[PDB]
């Protein structure tokens, strides 16, 4: 029983734009929202693919901000917490870059943020700062604040 | 445990009269909305054939813009994701083209769009530009904007 | 589980009076509406019979328009879609005509439109035109427009 | 499980007084309403409760008119359908005439309207006239228009 | 919304804790938590360590003056013999860390409810070490008898917690 709700507030002052949502595993029940302008939070959800499959909602979706950069946001909620673990990351890719498999790999192996309910912080650059958090539960809830 | 909910924008400036909805498999609990006027939305749906039958909800349906061209829109949610996979597509066809085995055949074997929950775009031509997505789950949502 | 909802819109310039609903098989739950006036849409339904017997829901019902003839409609949502298949049709008989086995045979062995969820058309004659559609589901629907 | 609904109106321009509800097999959950005068409608219910009852709601009820005569209205929705079927009829008897076993047999062996879900008409005489229908369903309905 | 949100400071009651319990759903070991900020400085959540168990609701961040934050914690789902023992930190405008904890073990036979509230000088990440300090320091029981102490940094805690496995923790952090 794995899933994750995701909510990303956009204080960047420029309207974003959905690109795609790669999934190492799992799927979603909701489309990737297209336009999430300033003073607005994207609401998205993913969940483990229905069925007796030992996999979680290991996903990563990009997003095109008005600054012309990829807002690659990942999240891993593995079916198994004994070996694997909850993780997430938000690293901006400059220019244009879809939510590729390689984009997810970079997010998950560069410096993924631990899923430990902690409000971890990083500065994405381009005058862009991230204030994010996700739970260590099997059904995780993530809050991101992409501000300037 | 598999279905598709299609929502299609109408910005083309002309109402699309529904022609038909050929289902290579599956059925539809909702009638195809005959009139989908300009600046509006079609809210269609497709359902897998109820009962223990190894089948998905794959169907290409057709709409007629005021420009006078068939708006053949396809989708597919195969029952066996092990072998097949999600595939959706949309191509304009000149004049009244009743969607059929040939329409779905070409749309699935033409330039179909992968169901990675990715927003894939292609200029439909005839002054029409497409912007749509399909999820990778058994349930699949579409938000296909058709703008002019 | 076999069912069908039939909705006929009466824009023929005159109300219709219910006549009969013969059922070669199946069974309905709601009575035929008495009078469907100008610019109003009829509502009706049939269903699987009162028990688990291997037979479908095939029925033809007639109305009497203000024009003085019989508007007969026939639908057939069978039990074995592998052998039989969905069908429907609608035609006008001059003068009063009761719905029965013969009228159902005529409407079902003439040009019965497929239930492929296609907005079929016909010129009913006597200054009357039909614009109809029905789904291929076991719990099929049906939307028909009758316009003068 | 064969419950039947019965609704019979009164457009004769006079008051309507309940006489009795003879039930040879099965008891209607409700009792016969007393006042359903001119420009008003009556409602009723069926009888297939109390478990082990084979034939259900196959009986007639008598309603007294302001004209001094009484109309017996029958209905018959037996569990058997290979040997029996849906049946119903209405008759008007001058003066006092209670619904009973003899009344039920007389109504059943007069001109019993076949329960083919067909609107049936008859001039009831005595300045009275009827347009009635009953579905062929085990979960039958009925509508009676008793206009002078 | 309801769980992991902020309401009026005077509105922090037992009933809202019951509502948070209801929102989390039917689980054996769980705890609703509610902390009122009378310190006069807006709080900022730091992190929520968990010795065991987890939470289905994120940790709310901004807890301004005359406002009370809420929170939910639940036992790890499944037949795993684990409880809900956790702690979390907030950052006040005074520049120090307000750490709190709460432990509702699965097995009341060998362990019992525990909780404690403290201030750590400056910024402190709620983690294994902070939880160990709070749990093996001067932890309060779940006796529901109102427990009062000063936090050692100009603040005092007016908090309380129940001994039931369906714990309902209330705190009034004040100067």
């Amino acid at each position: 029983s794995r899933k994750i709700a995701v909510g990303i507030d956009n204080e960047s002052g420029g309207t974003w734009t959905a690109l795609n949502a790669y999934f190492r595993s799992g799927t979603t029940d909701v489309i990737l929202p297209e336009f999430v302008p300033n003073t607005k939070a994207l609401l998205y959800s993913g969940r483990k693919d229905t069925g007796p499959v030992a996999t979680g909602a290991v996903a990563a979706f990009a997003y095109y901000m008005s600054s012309g950069n990829t807002l690659g946001v990942m999240f891993s909620v593995p079916f198994d917490y004994n070996w694997y673990s909850n993780w997430w990351d938000v690293k901006i890719y400059s220019g244009k870059r879809r939510a590729d498999q390689g984009m997810y790999e970079d997010l998950y192996y560069g410096n993924p943020y631990r899923g430990d309910n902690g409000w971890h912080e990083k500065n994405l650059g381009y005058g862009l700062r991230m204030k994010g958090i996700m739970t260590s539960a099997g059904e995780a809830k993530m809050q991101i604040k992409i501000s300037r």
